[PDB]
Order: C-alpha cells, then structure tokens, then sequence
C-alpha cells in the first residue's frame, strides 16, 4: 500500500543528456541516434532574445559554433537544421545509449516524468502534468532548458516535453521534440499570459479512488450526481468539464473499488462546496490532480520497465 | 524557479537491480560486484512469518534454491550468508554496471529516493524522508521487498534503505544494507507499533527558506523567538526540538535570504499557532518536512550527477 508523486525510472533518459554551446549560452541537449536536439534559442544573445529572427541568426552559426559534449567528451557535428523552436545537430557518432523512442505530442491533464540537468549532467527527476493551460509547473533554473519530458511504456521512451522557457508568472513553457509549443507561447522575452489554469477533474477522481484503495474513505457520503449537475459545480470552482469518455476511463478504478463514477463525483462535488474541514487525503490537504486514471492503476498494479 | 519533491537519477540502481526467488517468495535484489543482497524473509513460507527462525530455515535452502535472475538471465549462486536481516548471494558474476556504491546508515529527519521495483524490474523512482520514528511512508505493494533507498554524490551511490515490510498502520520498515532495520522493527508477521511520529523541524524551515527564495513570503512575519521560546511551541506541536546544530545547518539559507533563523522559527511559531488560514505554501496547504536542508540548497543551485 501507499500512494506517491512517482517518477518513471530516468536512467534510459540520463544516456540521452548532453551540454550544448553556442558561444556562451549553455543548455541541455538530447542525443538519439546522430541527431542532438535542443532549443532553438541557445543560439540567441541577452538582446537577441527580445525579438529573434531565428531564420537570420542561424544562416550566421556553422556546424564547430555548435559545442556538442557528452560527459568528458566532444562530439563532431558534421549538419544542423531548425525544426520550428527546435535544432537538430547532425553529429558523425550515433549514441550507443539511445533506448527504444517514439516523439509524442501529449494532451493537456496527462503526466510525465522530468529529468532536471544542468550542463548536460542529470539533477533531478519529478513526475508532473500538461496543464489544461498547456504550462507546467517544474523545477528548472537558469540552464535546466533543454531538459525533457517522457513516458515509459515496457522499454520504449516515449518524448513528449522539452524545456524551453520561464513565463514572468514562475511556470514553464516548452515543446514537443518536433520543436510546437504546447499552447500559444513563442521562444522569446515577451509578455506571454497564460489562460486559466483549470483542475483536471479527471485525474481528481482517479486520486480519489487511489485514496479509497488505500485505506482513506472518510469522504465517501450518501449521495450521487449527474454528469451535468456534477458540471455545474465543476465550472463554479474552475474544475474542467466531467465528460462520458472520463467516466469510461476511471471504469477499472471503480470496479476495482466497487464505487460508481457519479458517487466518486457526489463525493467530489461535496468536498468542493464544503472544503476538508481541516482533515487530509493520502496526506494532502487539497484536491491532487496531477495523477491520471492510468498513473492510479499503473502504480496501484506495480507495472514495470 | 519552481520546487518539486525530486528525486536523484535512478540509472545507476537501475542496473543492479535483479528478481530473487526462493520457493514460490520472489522480491527484489541489489547486485553489487560478485554479490546479490535481499531481504532474508524471501526463505519464509506464509506460516514461517509468525516466528521464523532464519538460522534453522537457511540450513535448509541451498546455493541453487536461490533463483537469481537479471533481467532475462539467470545468474549462478556459489555462495550465501546471512547478515542481520539481509542476504548476501555470492555470484559467479560481477555486475558488469556497479557504481561506484557506498552503504550508509542514514539519520531520522535524512532524505533519499527509493526506486521501487517488481520482479527485479523498476517501476519508479520517489523521495522520501526516514521519519523520526523510523518508518517510512513509501509506496510498496507485494513483490517491492528488496527495493533500495539511496543519495548520490557525484558519480557515488550510498545505499542507505532496503524494503521489508509494511507493519499493520501502513507505514514502512526495513534495513540499511548491512541488515540492520531502522529503527525497533523486527522481519516476523507480529504486533509491531511505530513511536510518535514528530515533524523534522529543520526540514519545515529549510522548504520555508525554499519558499521565499522562489517568491511566496506571506508568511514572514514582523517577530523573532529565542531557540527555547520556539521548542515550547515545537513540543506542543509534536515538532523535533530545533538545535543549534540544525540554526548552523540553515546558515547558508538565512545567509542567501537575508532572513535570519531565528525569524523564520518566528514565522513557523505563528504558522503552527494560527494555522494557513485557507493559504498555500509552494502549492501545498501543509508545513512539508520531506526537504532537508542540503536538499533545498542542491535544488536552488542546480548541483548534478
Ligand atoms: C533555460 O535554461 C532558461 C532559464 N532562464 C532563467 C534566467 O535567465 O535567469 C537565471 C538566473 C539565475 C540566477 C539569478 F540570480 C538570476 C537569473 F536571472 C530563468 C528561468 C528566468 S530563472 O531561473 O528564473 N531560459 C529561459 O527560461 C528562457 O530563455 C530564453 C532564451 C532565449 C529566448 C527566449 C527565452
Ligand atoms: C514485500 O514485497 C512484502 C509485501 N507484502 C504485502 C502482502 O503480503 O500483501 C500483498 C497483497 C496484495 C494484494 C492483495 F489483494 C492482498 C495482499 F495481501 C503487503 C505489504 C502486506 S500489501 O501490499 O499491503 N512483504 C512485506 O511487507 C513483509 O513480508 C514479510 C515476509 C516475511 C516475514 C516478515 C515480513
């Protein structure tokens, strides 16, 4: 038993990380076969960032302005091309680490594992989700762009993020590996707002079964709801819409657990209008949503890699 | 900016994690060198649990009872002993991916990542914290025995927590990798209570000073204690007494911050005196203690492996 913020294991990931250079400005890369990925903006300058003209500053780079390190030692980069917010450096050696990879473009509500470097060494790694504002929240000081974001399946990595920008507001804007930014931001010093950062209902639900399943049921009331009576309360506290399709996801939760989705969401709708009234749920003192129904299942199961 | 519960790059355990089966038991084992370390409950039958006698019940097994297997490759057992409560299977093989690896008992209050594993094969990595009373609050499911804890330095594993068992309240007990449990825990099936768990103390300020270095200070407060004033309140509080030892340890904090120690136990009195009232500290409506010190440093200066 027991219910954690779990991470996918991160060591088919840290043979990936290199350092990239292109004078003075540092970041991470991503070696998959002969190619290095990174964002486009390591090219850019203090003043550059402000307005860049990618297309312009780049005619300017050659293949040895590209300082590819991988640990101790320098790979040669024989190409490079932009891929929308993305560069791709063709480099003469194919990493001998490079796992089982697919480039995935996720859907907002869904997690991901973080590998945090620095100067291409891995950090840290944290599990987290697509906001339905196309953020994240992370951890990632000057020099952690470049990191990336996965899932496992077996042993195949799946590439969904990679870390391009702090918005002003504190929360983390970046790409899929094809170089298209989740939501509407751009790789540049502006002002860029963020939409409404609704909770991602779904994955509320999904944490509350993993909370029944583990022992903590003091929230389980008499009552049940509709879809759309559990949606009105939904768009009142800024909770994304309960769809049919949601409902069908959590269906192993609540076999397993014998609990019908519209209780869990009598459940849910009860503790929105009332608040916890100072009690927990697996240790937490507000509503989690940042575990899908597959996460819940995934760990409740102990799949592995 | 931005604060995550990170955990070190799992890789390097990773590759030394191997299934260990011994009739119908099967958990998980460190292989490290010429030699597979697991929890010696893997040679109990359900009835042994009660009251095994581990020294009667190993006579009985030998080398080739102890189906060790790396991945899909079964390893030759020469050799087995018990230590305390762990294991050592002497293989004919050294692991050709040991780390650089220490065994460290680590302190209450210390942090480190589990990689848990099933059938010898990970499912995922978390941070957690040995609890003053020496359990932890893991995510461990049947077949996660053997599952280790351990911190980085550098290119240096220290394995400090191998998994036993779950006591009846849910929490989790095990060894440091010379076989020791942590704490009074003992490997039978029997009435075994944890103490009081208090609250790391310097661990609360630690991710108070976490905090305001990433911009949420609604907290600081316009007063200052003494370190006997506070502990009045850290007592009635089921808060560890703060020493001069842990003021020393956050010097650094207070010196980045400009907020002195002592201020921040201020804040913290009247935090644990008045509560949050309905606020959020770093996206939590609870005082964290699963970050020390060192922890909160390495993460807001991008330390790497
Ligand atoms: C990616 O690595 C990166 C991080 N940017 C940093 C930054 O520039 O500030 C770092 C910093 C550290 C210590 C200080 F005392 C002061 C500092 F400013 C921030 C995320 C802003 S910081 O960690 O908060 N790059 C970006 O986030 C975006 O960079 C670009 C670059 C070019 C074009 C667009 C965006
Ligand atoms: C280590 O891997 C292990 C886990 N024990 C399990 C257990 O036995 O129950 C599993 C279980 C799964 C599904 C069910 F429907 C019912 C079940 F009981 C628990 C942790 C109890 S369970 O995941 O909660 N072993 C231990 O925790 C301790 O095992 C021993 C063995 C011998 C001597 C002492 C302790």
């Amino acid at each position: 038993s027991g219910f954690r913020k779990m991470a996918f294991p991160s060591g088919k990931v840290e043979g990936c990380m290199v350092q990239v250079t292109c004078g003075t400005t540092t970041l991470n890369g991503l070696w998959l076969d002969d190619v290095v990925y990174c964002p486009r903006h390591v090219i850019c300058t203090s003043e550059d960032m402000l307005n860049p003209n990618y297309e312009d500053l780049l005619i300017r780079k050659s293949n040895h302005n590209f300082l590819v390190q991988a640990g101790n030692v320098q790979l040669r980069v024989i190409g490079h091309s932009m891929q929308n917010c993305v560069l791709k450096l063709k480099v003469d050696t194919a990493n001998p680490k490079t796992p089982k990879y697919k480039f995935v473009r996720i859907q907002p509500g869904q997690t991901f594992s973080v590998l945090a470097c620095y100067n291409g060494s891995p950090s840290g790694v944290y599990q987290c989700a697509m906001r339905p504002n196309f953020t994240i929240k992370g951890s990632f000081l000057n020099g952690s762009c470049g990191s990336v974001g996965f899932n496992i399946d077996y042993d195949c990595v799946s590439f969904c993020y990679m870390h391009h920008m702090e918005l002003p507001t504190g929360v983390h804007a970046g790409t899929d590996l094809e170089g298209n930014f989740y939501g509407p931001f751009v790789d540049r010093q502006t002002a860029q707002a963020a939409g409404t950062d609704t909770t991602i209902t779904v994955n509320v639900l999904a944490w509350l079964y993993a909370a029944v399943i583990n022992g903590d049921r003091w929230f389980l009331n008499r009552f049940t709801t509709t879809l759309n009576d559990f949606n009105l309360v939904a768009m009142k506290y800024n909770y994304e819409p309960l769809t049919q399709d949601h409902v069908d996801i959590l269906g192993p939760l609540s076999a397993q657990t014998g609990i019908a989705v519209l209780d869990m969401c009598a459940s849910l709708k009860e503790l929105l209008q009332n608040g916890m009234n100072g009690r927990t749920i697996l240790g937490s003192a507000l509503l989690e949503d940042e575990f899908t129904p597959f996460d819940v299942v995934r760990q409740c199961s102990g799949v592995t890699f």
